[PDB]
């Protein structure tokens, strides 16, 4: 039993959204979303629209048993941005390149439509499609042109239900969220948003008629960059407020999100905070401005930031524009130093536990209990994924930087060699003339000695250095290889076979919540696995906390010491280059002098 029309036909169990079907040409084979329900204009011109970021209405059918109208639309296996939400690795935000691309097929779209002239008003991650393009990356369209928890205060009684979107998608829960969730305290949620204290855009009921703790950034959980968040608030905190008067309107968010879309991003990590960043700027702007971001992340004074990348100095002309540095990747950025000493921060995350598990068996309780939990160690996942990274390019950048300093060391020795050479040739030379009035020549040797002998005192000051720079002279990089962990122990990976397992018992209680009962053998089942998933729960924070957690912060206090000590040896070995350079031009001083009399 199922329904059929002239040239397309779909089965009743493959039911998409509630009707909408998953059905097939029947000359082709093709599948297409099939929409079984004045209007033969407005769906007529429907047809001609035609874009990346808005499903194609194919055609108008009228089906055979009923007559009904029937719309043939693109066909999209992946679902909606709410059923990537519904996803544990989402849980709590997206990831930044899907963002990002969500972000650009919105915008994309909503300005087609504005240039065809329709409002949507009702744009929730329920009316935003994602297919799969022909390079593989995602690609979001717009289909079904409100909702109780995307409604504007007005309405409740265009641009406020995309920025409780892009909030939804960037910290993966509700910006406007009451105790027992929008329904019975449904009267709290519309009181959350007459509260409109402008800048803010989060406001959470952690109890029940309490309180609600407002926020104007956006939450530790949240999974973005940190210049992605300082240049997406603003976004979002201008177009969530009831006044039409601080409203910005579709040319301002249009504008502005495309300043963010154009902008190329530059990998850029704080070796001595240990700390990544992104640097969002456009392909335009001078590496001045580059290091005026790069000050705004990270509180390093533009003058005092020193570079290396790739194993070398990098060196960045205040004029150089940004689309000529040199691409980075996560994985090989751009590291930043600098002479003041900076504190050892680290990596900042939420540290969440495990929410306990209910004994009831329940359909719908075990589903969201499982969703939340999953969700928790999918964020314990990516915390250790980060964690295991930045010892990785610690270590890198530690490799790095003492073969700079042996290589500044080796410039120190040249210029050593250029004023032993003019030393010994300027203190020899006069004595050819002396063994052949008095005063000017012993003046002359009573200061060359000196010359002589703190040189010799850099000498022995530089191999000291040179013995400090050698295998376990109080400055080796070998701690670093020998305390944190290492992709070696494969922890990330410890932790993802049992993400896998409680992913696949989610999915499974995701089951049979869609059926209102199980049998006797199906119910055993579900509650044997749901013990099964406390257990993979514990067995994995156990694993984390124990494992991941402790060695991450014995090399993150190495660390810190190791890098007072480096501060120390970079201003000895700055002093004594500069106590080489000012005695370079004291010997300048004395080989014209009287080595060049006058005499006709
Ligand atoms: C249940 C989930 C796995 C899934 C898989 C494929 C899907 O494939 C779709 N392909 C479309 N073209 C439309 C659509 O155009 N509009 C629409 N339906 N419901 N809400 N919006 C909707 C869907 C789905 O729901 C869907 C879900």
């Amino acid at each position: 039993a199922m329904q059929s029309t002239s040239n397309h036909l779909w089965l009743l169990s493959d039911i998409l959204g509630q009707n909408v079907f998953r059905g097939r040409h029947k000359k082709t084979g093709d599948l297409f979303a099939i929409k079984v329900f004045v209007q033969m204009r407005e769906f007529e011109v429907l047809k001609k629209l035609n874009h990346k970021n808005i499903v194609k209405l194919f055609a108008i059918e009228e089906e055979t048993t009923t007559r009904h109208k029937v719309l043939i639309m693109e066909f999209c296996p992946c679902g909606s941005l709410y059923t990537v939400l519904e996803e544990p690795s989402n849980a709590y935000g997206l990831p930044e390149s899907e963002f990002l691309i969500v972000l650009r097929d919105v915008v994309g779209g909503m300005n087609h439509l504005r240039e065809n002239g329709i409002v949507h008003r009702d744009i929730k991650p329920g009316n935003i499609m994602r297919v799969i393009g022909e390079d593989g990356q995602s690609v979001y369209k717009l289909t079904d042109f409100g909702t109780e928890e995307y409604l504007h205060p007005d309405m409740y009684e265009d641009l406020w239900s995309i920025g409780v979107t892009f909030y939804h998608a960037a910290t993966g829960s509700l910006p406007f969220r009451p105790f027992e969730g929008p329904r019975r305290n449904k009267e709290v949620m519309y009181k959350i948003i007459t509260g409109k204290p402008s800048g803010a855009i989060s406001g959470v009921q952690k109890a029940e008629n309490g309180p609600i703790d407002w926020s104007g950034d956006m939450p530790v959980s949240c999974s973005l960059s940190r210049g992605l968040q300082v240049l997406l608030t603003p976004v979002l905190a201008n177009i969530l407020e009831a006044d039409q008067e601080k409203c910005w309107g579709f040319d301002q968010f249009f504008a502005e999100t495309s300043d963010i879309l154009h902008r190329m991003v530059i990998h850029v990590f704080s070796l001595q905070q240990m700390t990544a960043h992104k640097i969002y700027i456009h392909s335009y702007n001078t590496a001045t401005i580059f290091h005026e971001l790069v000050y705004k992340q990270t509180k390093i004074i533009s003058s005092n930031q020193e570079l290396i990348y790739e194993g070398r100095r990098l060196v960045l002309e205040p004029g150089r524009l940004a689309q000529h540095f040199p691409k980075t990747t996560e994985e090989n950025p751009i590291f930043v130093v600098s002479r003041e000493p900076l504190n050892t921060i680290g990596l900042i995350y939420e540290k969440i536990s495990l929410p306990k598990v209910h004994p009831r068996y329940d359909l719908d309780g075990d589903a969201s209990m499982a969703k939340a939990i999953t969700g928790v160690v999918c964020y314990a996942c990516r915390i250790a994924s980060t964690l295991l990274l930045y010892q990785e390019l610690m270590r890198k950048g530690i490799r790095w930087l003492i073969e700079l300093i042996k290589d500044d060391y080796n410039e120190t020795v040249h210029k050593k060699t250029e004023v032993v050479i003019t030393l010994d040739f300027c203190i020899r030379n006069i004595e050819k003339t002396v063994k052949v009035e008095l005063g000017e020549i012993s003046d002359i040797h009573t200061k060359l000695l000196r010359l002589s002998s703190s040189q010799g005192t850099i000498e022995t000051s530089l191999q000291d250095i040179d013995s400090r720079l050698s295998p376990g002279g109080s400055l080796a990089d070998a701690w670093a290889h020998q305390e944190g962990t290492h992709p070696k122990d494969r922890n990330v990976e410890k932790l993802q076979v049992l993400l896998n397992c409680m992913t696949e018992i989610y999915y499974q209680f995701k089951k049979d919540k869609a059926e209102r009962r199980l049998a006797y053998n199906e119910e055993q089942i579900h509650k044997f696995d749901k013990q099964k998933l406390y257990y993979h729960a514990t067995k994995a924070m156990t694993h984390f906390t124990d494992e991941c957690v402790k060695k991450y912060e014995a090399f993150l206090n190495k660390s810190e010491e190791w890098i007072r000590k480096m501060l120390h040896l970079r201003k000895q070995l700055l002093s004594l280059t500069n106590q080489c350079f000012d005695i370079e031009e004291e010997v300048s001083k004395y080989q014209e002098y009287t080595n060049e009399l006058q005499e006709t």
